[PDB]
């Protein structure tokens, strides 16, 4: 189309992803890329007829959940300050009662520390936290091969994530 | 490669972009996609031999600059709280004395309000701010055609950004 060739959907829930894809198709979108830390969401994107995926191999998505938005924001803000100081690239978005934080470009020991602070911050502010991805490099290599067997044509990875993973492979 | 087909570089400076691309090529990267609000950075990515670009049509990058990181973070945190409440998707990263905030999925009037808060917050915390992109939809359509004439093969756009732009076109 006139504005581009590919639309990028960041998918945090299978149902929300399928609804978003259908809305874009009705507006006349032809190619939709799906980004997720959740391997099951990317497999569902392929099943729906997509073939462009954005993976997160070395990083993770932290999801804070709670009815008080100001408490989600206080938890998220501490994660953001720490992650940026460690040199990570962050993607944030509000989705109902959920605040999603996609973190890339930090080594395994730093990812482990951030995942621990997420649990601590959730207890402090009286909210729940979910962590998606964070796998070792062998799990990533296995899940990418599975996406390819299921008919992925183009798999994209954040450069900072790819550089962390290459250093870890060596 | 084994981890994917395409590496994504978020480029905020032409020189930093060219250095990043060269580092990835030395590590054996074959296809590198460049993302920027800055049309000149995307044209430079094409000149260097790239052909996959991620554009920002309706949104903007806010860049806070200053020697005190705690002051950059206080300015950034207020932008993050406001932008998330308005339903925008945000991308953040520290780059030397710069804090970069890529904002998509808010209408023109809300983008205008956020750009004003950025100026105000910069004055409050004694730091400088730069705004990149924020163009009208006609400028986006013109700059996409220019990227295509300069040899772009695949242009990606965030779905939230594309939906804002489609509503604005109508
Ligand atoms: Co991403
Ligand atoms: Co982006
Ligand atoms: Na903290
Ligand atoms: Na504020």
């Amino acid at each position: 189309g006139a504005m581009g060739d590919i639309l990028i959907v960041w998918a945090k829930d299978v149902d929300e992803m399928l609804k978003q894809v259908e809305i874009l198709r009705r507006l006349g979108a032809k190619q939709i890329a799906v980004e997720s830390s959740d391997w099951r969401i990317l497999q569902e994107a392929l099943k729906k007829g997509g073939d462009i995926l954005i993976v997160n191999g070395g990083g993770m998505t932290i999801t804070f959940r709670g009815d008080d938005l100001e408490a989600l924001l206080k938890a998220a803000i501490e994660m953001i300050k720490q992650a940026l100081k460690f040199g990570a690239t962050i993607e944030l978005s509000l989705d109902g009662n959920d605040l999603n934080i996609n973190i890339t470009g930090v080594p395994e020991q730093v990812r482990k520390e951030l995942a621990k602070e997420a649990e601590r911050l959730a207890k402090e502010f009286g909210i729940t936290v979910t962590r998606t991805g964070g796998g070792d490099v062998d799990e990533m290599l296995k899940q990418v091969e599975i996406l390819r067997r299921l008919g992925a044509k183009q798999i994209a990875v954040h450069s900072d994530d790819w550089r962390i993973l290459q250093e870890a492979l060596k």
